[PDB]
Order: structure tokens, then C-alpha cells, then sequence
């Protein structure tokens, strides 16, 4: 494996005493995308100053990511002590698609150390150390973040000149203060600037040292060092993983100064990454010595969409985050930094949908006992039952027998268990399994030519399954048979007619057949009425062995319908607490088995009467009958129009909500449109909305003016001004 | 192998220990249960369960596995893919440039050419240097190369 | 065995396949998207087995 070099001197560790409210701040970063922070550079492209749209991962533009500052340790007078650490090491965070960090960008400006704050230091910049892996649990004190098989470990070593990497399997150790020992807290790592990192000889397997004191490598499976070199800086970072394996990316060797992410490295590591966390590290300074470090972010990455303004020089320099407004939307829609001013139309509010009520019920349990005991039919003798009126739960069935094949057609398997019908129904019958590969709802077998077919026109599902062996009061046929020829003869002796099995029906040639087929290749005939023209039935079959268990197999179609659905799985209503005649505005609902989502009203009954719901003629529900006696009317839920109105001169705008009116307004809406309209609250967080004869309306101003032509009328009278030039 | 083998079953029991779902796995990715099945199938129908905690969401997890007979001379399967990049396209046959003649100016008519695998054919032409270095490859808003 | 995967990945390099296949008897040879004769001489970012 990795030659990592040699186990730690001791298996003892620096204890570490948690100080987090010490490191309560609030410094918040929020990304400016305006200035392309956090803007991942497209891979392997380059481009001339045209402005192009793009999708990939990005951080979102509103977030203010997560802070996390690293200090020194305790010490006092002129020696070192206990390690005095953030509660970082319990960050258990679950990996992303990706996050990217803000490194440095205190960095030449002054603030507190923190764990001694009234000391006001300078701040410098220092790089973060992290671990990734697809387990984490408890230490065995019950600790958070625990690894488990082999990990990323991502640390600067010494000096950030050097930086290392690797994938490896961690170990415990008992020494006292580490985590197999009954006297541990919290993991973390540290550095001795006192010798550590001397000018004509800095110390690169510093931080390594100090994490092997609280744990044993064992199978190291990869290594990777860089090479660095110090600049106060601020450097952008991050990590992304895909089939190819995991990649690195960072802005410092080639877009140092405008932040653009590169692919920096990337790794062989192909183990999926489900969990991720900050490594904790501390300075062992002496007490005078101590010096304040820059303050550290992250932010997370998602698939976003956004208008790129690639520099003449190829740099990023600008870009849209086209869902974080309705203003963003419809630059990014002109596929520009400068609208033409106007009113425009952006997407309309979801209008706020609340918590299901149903209507379904009742019937009884659906007895399922003619599959209990017995033998089950030959291929062309098959039993049906249909359901009605009645409660089940398939998976009861499903324990009596082991299944060696699932399959549904136009359905999902968990859906044909959950959904409720008009009818359900179950063929079955015996099936060797040695026969399952002539068996599928499209195969080309003699077993779906002559014996058995079902319809498309309903979802359908397939069951092969075997009894065992305390199911014994399920009996075996003497032989499994089937028919594989069913045609009848012409009276003219000189042709024959095929009979192919028909959906949803025996075949005619059953009326001949005997019950088994009593020899493999046995044929059979009837003279066909004068009624029919004459000539003769004909029918043959073929035998399968009999079986040790036996094998059986089901067919299931369903069928749909509104008031008629009276089948339904085993339902549960309590806690509702209340289901029709409860409003409500939005709700979810279903009848009978019948979603839907709306507002219901008290209303009168139209006919007619009993038919449970009620239709216009573009096939839309209309109303309800329902046992309370009252029939409701439904009207959906009624979803909100929005338009904008930009003027670029003043690079301002304004909102209309349109008809609707204020009365439904409110400071935010969970209804929903975008992620924020915080833009217009710029000056609209000041201010009352106003009403108007269209309808009401965000940072307008009732000027009471008359104009003659506004250029950016809002349709009637109303007109909103520009406010004046500059 | 002492049987060539595999698993049949991944799915989590609920914590109520009746509804159970499946856990497919990923494209070009390790299934989850792999966490606790063995390197081999020791036996035909071998299973294992384990209990999940609350960190995990709870229920128990569940899988099983299958074998088949070992033979003379091993049996063996590949899988293949490869990946386009853009000036990442480094991976290529053996070049057979030996025996011919200098590359790559002509100009010359708009000849067919490869770049790093990146097929085209056009002419070229003594230009500046717009951005960005180390990209290789230029193009414009309608995915033509530039340059 | 089939949940155990080992994966090779290569960039940066030059290759003869069919010296590769030349060591394997094969039974089963099979593509898509590619002909089977293309992905030899295709040049890529990566290649992967
Ligand atoms: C960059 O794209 C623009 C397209 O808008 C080209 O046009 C010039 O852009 C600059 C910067 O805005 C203006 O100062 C010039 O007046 C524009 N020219 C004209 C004729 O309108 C520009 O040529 C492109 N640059 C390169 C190097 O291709
Ligand atoms: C890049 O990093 C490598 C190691 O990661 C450096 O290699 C050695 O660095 C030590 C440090 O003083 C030197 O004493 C050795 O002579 C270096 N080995 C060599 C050059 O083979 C390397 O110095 C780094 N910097 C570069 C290449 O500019
Ligand atoms: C504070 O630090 C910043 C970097 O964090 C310094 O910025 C660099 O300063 C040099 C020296 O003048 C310039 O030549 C570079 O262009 C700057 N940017 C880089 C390297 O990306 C800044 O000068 C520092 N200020 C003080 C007062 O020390
Ligand atoms: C300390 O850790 C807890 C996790 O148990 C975390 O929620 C909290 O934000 C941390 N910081 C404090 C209490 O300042
Ligand atoms: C990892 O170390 C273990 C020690 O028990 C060993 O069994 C295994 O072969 C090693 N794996 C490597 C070096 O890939
Ligand atoms: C008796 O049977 C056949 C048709 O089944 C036919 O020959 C004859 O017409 C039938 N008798 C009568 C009276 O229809
Ligand atoms: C409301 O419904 C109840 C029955 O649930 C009915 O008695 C009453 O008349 C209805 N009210 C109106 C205004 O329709
Ligand atoms: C706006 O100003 C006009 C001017 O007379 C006034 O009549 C009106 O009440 C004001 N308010 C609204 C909501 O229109
Ligand atoms: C990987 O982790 C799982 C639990 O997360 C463990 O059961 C399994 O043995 C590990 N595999 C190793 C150590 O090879
Ligand atoms: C152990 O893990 C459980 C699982 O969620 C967690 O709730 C708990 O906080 C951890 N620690 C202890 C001491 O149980
Ligand atoms: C044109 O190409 C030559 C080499 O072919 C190069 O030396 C020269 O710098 C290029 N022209 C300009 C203006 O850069």
C-alpha cells in the first residue's frame, strides 16, 4: 500500500476542551454573482466576449454560505497547553453534488482572536482541512462523525505551500485524549509554529503528525501532495464528483485574481461520497504570540441556470442566476444584461395547497381464500375472481408464497398495490416454471397464443410464485398442461382456420379438452354444428412435470372508475382531523380514489343525484355529492398572474399582481412564485401595497398626477412615471 | 473464484417491519448494501440483515446472494465505455504519423484534421491569442469551433 | 465478483486493443452507440474498463 511512513510515537493525544460559544459569529458572505463569485469556468471551452447561457452546478446567488473560523489553542505565558477548539468535529453534513469555499478573503484587515477576542490581531489567511465517505456513526463515547471503511482526507500540511491528500482507512487509538481511549472528547489536528514551518526548513509532515496521534492509518490506498506558494490572496476553491471519479477544482493556477474555478486536480477514487465535514485544527502558539486567523466559507452546488458574460479575455466576469428573481427570469430570457424597458409577464404564484381529505371507504376485507386450498387450473381452466365493495393488503398475500417473478405493464408495482379501483381482478392458475420463459403479457408462447390473453385497455400486472412447504393445503396437478394448437377445420377438407386465444376470454377449443392433457402431443376433436358451417373443432396439447412444490402463477388487471370505487387497499382515516366540509383554500384530495387538488363550497344538488361526482363538458370535475347530504362545489384553487413593470433608464421596477387584488397580499408569499422578490423590497419593505383600478400593486406612489403618455402604461388610466433623470 | 456470485436482494425493512423497499443500484456505481455483503457468496441464498439507526432514518437492512458453479478456465466479463471530453481528449490509439510527411500548416485549403481525437475540417490562420490559455479549444454561441 | 468491481481508467496515454484482446478468447463481443470496430479507433478524455 501508500508508503505514508511510520505509526505515531505515542498513541497518546493533546486533550481537547470544546470552546464553541467563543466562536459564535455572524459575518455573513453572501455570493456576488454580479462579480461571478463561486462561478465554476465550463469545462475545456473557452470563449470571446459573447454572452452565452449555461447549466451546471452553481451555488445559488442569496446564500450567505456556512463560517467557520479556525484559532489557537490554549497556551499560557510562554508555553503551550490544552487544545482549546470549535465544535466543528459534530458537523456531520450530507454531500451535495458539490460545495465550493471562500479562502482568505479577510485576509490584510483586523479582528479578534476569538478564543481570546480582546487581543483585537490582524488576521491572515489559513486553509481548511476536510474528510468525505460514504459512512459516519458514533464513536464508541457516542460522538458524532465517526468513518467508517477508507475516507478522503484533505489537509494542508505545515506551511499552505504544501497541500496533501489521501484515501485511507482510519483507526482508533486508546491512548489517553484519543478516540479508543475512555478519556476522549473530540478529535481534532494541530500545528507548532514555534518549530513548525522554519524559513530555511518548513516542516511538511507537520499537520500529518498531528492527525496520526489520534489515528493509525491502515490500507492507504492513495496519496497526492501540491505544490503551493504563499499569496494573502483570496482563493476559491471545491469538490465535485462524478463517474469519472472525483474532481478539484481551484482558481489559484490560472484565474488567481478573478476567482474563476479550474479543474485543479482530480482523483481515482470512485467510492460514492454520502457525508461530509470540516476537519477542527488549532494554533499551539505561545500566549503573546497568538495570531487571528481569516475567516472561512462554504456554499453548496446545484444544476442551476445562468447567463454567462464571458470577458474578451475568456475570465468570467458576470452572471444571472435566473431563478433567484422574477427580474433575473427575464434577463434571462433576452439572453442579456440590459432589457429594453417595459411591462413584462413573469411566471404566476402556485396559490398555497394545504393538507389532504378523502372520501373513500368502506367495504370489507377482500377474501382471498379460493387461492387456499385446492389445484389451481390448467392454462386454458383459469379461475377468476373479481373484486368488489372490499379492503385488502396484497402484501398479506404475499407472504404465503415465494415469487420468482414480478412484472406490470403500464403500471408501477407499488402503484397497482396502492391505488383504488371500480374492480379488481385476479386470475390463477398452475404454471410450471420451466414454462416461464414462454410467459410475459406480450409473449409470443403457445401459452398466450392459445390459453390465455389479457387486454391493454387496463394496467395489468404478473405473478410467478411457488408454494411452500407449509402451504400443503394447496395441492399439485397430476401434470401441468397446456393447449399448444387451437384451429378448426374447413368442411372442404382442404384448409384450416387458427384460433388465437381472445383478451379476456377461454378459448373455444376448452369445450373439447379434457381437463389434463392425458399424454405430451395429444390432440382432440368435435364436429362443429351446422349452425356454424361444419367441419371440426381441433385442439392438442403438451405436459410438464410435476414439481416438488408447486408452481402457480397470477394475472392482474385493474379497472378504473369514479363512484364505483369501492375497492381499495385497507385504509386508515384517523387524525384527519376533518375531511369534507372543512375548508380550506387549496387542499389535496381524493374521493373514492379520485385526486384532485381544490376549494370546496356549500352549494345546492344538481342532478343527478347519487352518481357521486359531477362534470363539465371538458371532462373537469364540476362538484361532489357526499353521505354528510351535501353536495360541494368545486372551483380547483385559483392561481395568481404577476408582471413587472422595468425601466432601464433608472434601472428600477415595480410589481402588479394583477386582478387579484390586496386583499389576498401579503409581505411573502408561500403561495409560490420564485425563491425571493426581496428586489423589490429594496423599497417596498418600507411601504403599504397599493390598489389600484387594474388591480394592486407594489412601489407605485399615488402621485395623483396627469401625464400624457408615461411610455410605460399599465393599461386603463393608470400610468407609472419614471422618476426623473439623473 | 471458488463460485462465481452475486446479490439478488437489497432493500431496507421498514421500522415498522412490514412495508420493505428496494434499493436499485446506480448507474456506473457500487450498490449500498456492499457495506454489508461478503467479498464472496459463501453459500447459494446466504443473507445478512442489518439494524439501522436513527441517523440512518431506522429499519433494518436487508440482502442476499446467489452462486454459480466454478469452471476449468475462467469466465470472465468486461464492461466498456469512454468519455468525450474537450481538451481533456488526451486517451488515443497508437499514432500512425511515422512515414509521412510535416504537420500541421498548410494553409493551404480548409483540410480535414484531428485535434486530440477532435474531429473537423477547415483552414487556419495566423491569429492573436483571445482568451482563455489552457482551454485549447475556442468556440462560439453556436458550437462551432473558432479556433 | 459482480458487486466487488474493479475499474481501470485511462488518460493521457496510447493504445493497442486488439494486442489487449489478442490474450482473452472471446465469445461475446457487443456495443452501443459505437461500432465495436470504432471504439478501438476512436480517440477520447477517458477510457474506461
Ligand atoms: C465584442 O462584442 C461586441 C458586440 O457587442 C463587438 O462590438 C463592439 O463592442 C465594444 C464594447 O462594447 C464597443 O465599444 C464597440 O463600439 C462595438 N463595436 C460596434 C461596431 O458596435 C466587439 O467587436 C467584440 N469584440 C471582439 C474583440 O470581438
Ligand atoms: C513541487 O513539489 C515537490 C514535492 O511535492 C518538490 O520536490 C522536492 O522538494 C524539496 C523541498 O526542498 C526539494 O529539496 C527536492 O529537491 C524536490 N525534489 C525534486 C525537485 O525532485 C518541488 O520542489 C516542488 N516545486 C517545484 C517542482 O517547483
Ligand atoms: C493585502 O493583501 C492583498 C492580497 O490579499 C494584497 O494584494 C496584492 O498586492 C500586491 C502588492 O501591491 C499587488 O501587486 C497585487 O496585485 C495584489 N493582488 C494579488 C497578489 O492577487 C494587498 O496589497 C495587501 N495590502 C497590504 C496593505 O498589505
Ligand atoms: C455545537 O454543536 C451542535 C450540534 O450538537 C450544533 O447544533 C451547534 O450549532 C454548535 N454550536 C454552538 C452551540 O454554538
Ligand atoms: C490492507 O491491509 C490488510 C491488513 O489486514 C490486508 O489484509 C490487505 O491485503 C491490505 N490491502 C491492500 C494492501 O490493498
Ligand atoms: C339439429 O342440429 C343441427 C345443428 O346443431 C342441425 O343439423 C339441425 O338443423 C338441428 N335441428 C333443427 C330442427 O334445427
Ligand atoms: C350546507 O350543507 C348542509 C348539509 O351538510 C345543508 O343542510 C345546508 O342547507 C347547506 N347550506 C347552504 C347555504 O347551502
Ligand atoms: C390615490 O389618489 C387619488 C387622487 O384623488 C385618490 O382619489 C385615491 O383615493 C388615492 N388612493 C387610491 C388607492 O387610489
Ligand atoms: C465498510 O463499512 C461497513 C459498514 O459501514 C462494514 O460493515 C464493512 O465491513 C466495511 N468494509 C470493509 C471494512 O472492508
Ligand atoms: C448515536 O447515534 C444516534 C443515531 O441517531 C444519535 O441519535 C445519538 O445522538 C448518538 N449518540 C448517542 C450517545 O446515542
Ligand atoms: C503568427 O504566427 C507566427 C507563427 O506562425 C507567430 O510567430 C506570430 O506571433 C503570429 N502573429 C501574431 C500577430 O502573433
Amino acid at each position: 500500500y501508500v508508503d505514508v511512513g511510520p505509526d505515531s510515537v505515542k498513541s497518546a493525544c493533546i486533550e481537547v476542551d470544546i470552546q464553541q460559544t467563543f466562536f459564535d459569529k455572524t459575518w455573513p458572505r453572501p455570493i456576488d454573482v454580479s462579480k461571478a463569485d463561486g462561478i465554476i469556468y465550463p469545462q475545456g471551452r473557452t470563449y470571446s466576449n459573447i454572452t452565452i447561457t449555461y447549466q451546471g452546478l452553481f451555488p445559488y446567488q442569496g446564500d450567505h454560505g456556512d463560517m467557520y473560523v479556525y484559532s489557537a489553542g490554549h497556551a499560557t505565558g510562554t508555553t503551550p497547553q490544552k487544545l482549546f477548539v470549535a465544535n466543528y468535529s459534530q458537523d456531520v453534513k450530507q454531500f451535495a453534488n458539490g460545495f465550493v469555499v471562500r479562502i482568505g478573503a479577510a485576509a490584510n484587515s483586523t479582528g479578534t482572536v476569538i478564543i481570546s477576542p480582546s487581543t483585537s490581531a490582524t488576521i491572515r489567511k489559513i486553509y481548511p482541512a476536510f474528510m468525505l465517505g460514504s459512512s459516519v456513526g458514533n464513536f464508541s463515547d457516542g460522538k458524532m462523525g465517526r468513518f467508517f471503511n477508507h475516507t478522503l482526507v484533505l489537509l494542508p500540511d505545515g506551511c499552505g505551500t504544501l497541500l496533501r491528500a489521501f484515501y485511507c482507512i482510519l483507526e482508533p487509538r486508546s491512548g489517553n485524549h484519543c478516540p479508543a481511549g475512555n478519556s476522549y472528547t473530540s478529535f481534532a489536528t494541530y500545528h507548532t509554529p514555534a518549530t513548525d514551518c522554519s524559513d530555511g526548513n518548513y516542516n511538511r509532515n507537520a499537520s500529518l503528525n498531528s492527525f496520526k496521534e489520534y489515528f493509525n492509518l491502515r490500507n492507504c490506498t492513495f496519496m497526492y501532495t501540491y505544490n503551493i506558494t504563499e499569496d494573502e490572496i483570496l482563493e476559491w476553491f471545491g469538490i465535485t464528483q462524478t463517474a469519472q471519479g472525483v474532481h478539484l477544482f481551484s482558481s489559484r493556477y490560472v484565474d488567481l485574481y478573478g476567482g474563476n474555478m479550474f479543474q485543479f486536480a482530480t482523483l481515482p477514487v470512485y467510492d460514492t461520497i454520502k457525508y461530509y465535514s470540516i476537519i477542527p485544527h488549532s494554533i499551539r502558539s505561545i500566549q503573546s504570540d497568538r495570531k487571528a486567523w481569516a475567516a472561512f466559507y462554504v456554499y453548496k452546488l446545484q444544476p442551476l441556470t445562468f447567463l454567462l458574460d464571458f470577458s474578451v479575455d475568456g475570465y468570467i466576469r458576470r452572471a444571472i442566476d435566473c431563478g433567484f428573481n422574477d427580474l433575473s427570469q427575464l434577463h434571462c430570457s433576452y439572453e442579456s444584461f440590459d432589457v429594453e424597458s417595459g411591462v413584462y409577464s413573469v411566471s404566476s404564484f402556485e396559490a398555497k395547497p394545504s393538507g389532504s381529505v378523502v372520501e373513500q371507504a368502506e367495504g370489507v376485507e377482500c377474501d382471498f381464500s379460493p387461492l387456499l386450498s385446492g389445484t389451481p387450473p390448467q392454462v386454458y381452466n383459469f379461475k377468476r375472481l373479481v373484486f368488489t365493495n372490499c379492503n385488502y393488503n396484497l402484501t398479506k398475500l404475499l407472504s404465503l408464497f415465494s415469487v420468482n417473478d414480478f412484472t406490470c405493464s403500464q403500471i408501477s408495482p407499488a402503484a397497482i398495490a396502492s391505488n383504488c379501483y371500480s374492480s379488481l381482478i385476479l386470475d390463477y392458475f398452475s404454471y410450471p416454471l420451466s414454462m416461464k420463459s414462454d410467459l410475459s403479457v406480450s409473449s409470443a408462447g403457445p401459452i398466450s397464443q392459445f390459453n390465455y390473453k389479457q387486454s391493454f385497455s387496463n394496467p395489468t400486472c404478473l405473478i410467478l410464485a411457488t408454494v411452500p412447504h407449509n402451504l400443503t393445503t394447496i395441492t399439485k396437478p397430476l401434470k401441468y398442461s397446456y393447449i399448444n394448437k387451437c384451429s378448426r377445420f374447413l368442411s372442404d377438407d382442404r384448409t384450416e382456420v387458427p384460433q388465437l386465444v381472445n383478451a379476456n376470454q377461454y378459448s373455444p377449443c376448452v369445450s373439447i379438452v379434457p381437463s389434463t392433457v392425458w399424454e405430451d402431443g395429444d390432440y382432440y376433436r368435435k364436429q362443429l354444428s351446422p349452425l356454424e358451417g361444419g367441419g371440426w373443432l381441433v385442439a392438442s396439447g403438451s405436459t410438464v412435470a410435476m414439481t416438488e412444490q408447486l408452481q402457480m402463477g397470477f394475472g392482474i388487471t385493474v379497472q378504473y372508475g369514479t363512484d364505483t370505487n369501492s375497492v381499495c387497499p385497507k385504509l386508515e382515516f384517523a387524525n384527519d382531523t376533518k375531511i369534507a366540509s372543512q375548508l380550506g383554500n387549496c387542499v389535496e384530495y381524493s374521493l373514492y380514489g379520485v385526486s384532485g387538488r381544490g376549494v370546496f363550497q356549500n352549494c345546492t344538488a344538481v342532478g343527478v343525484r347519487q352518481q357521486r361526482f359531477v362534470y363539465d363538458a371538458y371532462q373537469n370535475l364540476v362538484g361532489y355529492y357526499s353521505d354528510d347530504g351535501n353536495y360541494y362545489c368545486l372551483r380547483a384553487c385559483v392561481s395568481v398572474p404577476v408582471s413587472v413593470i422595468y425601466d432601464k433608464e433608472t434601472k428600477t421596477h415595480a410589481t402588479l399582481f394583477g386582478s387579484v387584488a390586496c386583499e389576498h397580499i401579503s409581505s411573502t408569499m408561500s403561495q409560490y412564485s420564485r425563491s425571493t422578490r426581496s428586489m423589490l423590497k429594496r423599497r417596498d419593505s418600507t411601504y403599504g401595497p397599493l390598489q389600484t383600478p387594474v388591480g394592486c400593486v407594489l412601489g407605485l406612489v399615488n402621485s395623483s398626477l396627469f401625464v400624457e403618455d408615461c411610455k410605460l402604461p399599465l393599461g386603463q388610466s393608470l400610468c407609472a412615471l419614471p422618476d426623473t433623470p439623473s
